[PDB]
């Protein structure tokens, strides 16, 4: 899951290989450009924080859905 728990500095070294159901995703943040790779981290109803590849369409669609 990300290394660290502060959205300002936590980094992802892998991405989820499963699609998260929209009904279980409740929040997100973007990882810092200081991290080795870009990532969105989604928080879920099971209290997980899940790294995801921002180049995937569904990740972008969920981010807009949460933000706006
Ligand atoms: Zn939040
Ligand atoms: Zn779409
Ligand atoms: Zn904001």
């Amino acid at each position: 899951a990300p290394m660290g728990s502060d959205p300002a500095t936590a980094c992802c070294f892998s991405y989820t290989a499963r699609k998260l159901p929209r009904n279980f995703v409740v929040d997100y943040y973007e990882t810092s450009s200081l991290c080795s790779q870009p990532a969105v981290v989604f928080q879920t109803k099971r209290s997980k924080q899940v790294c995801a590849d921002p180049s995937e369409s569904w990740v972008q669609e969920y981010v807009y859905d949460l933000e706006l």
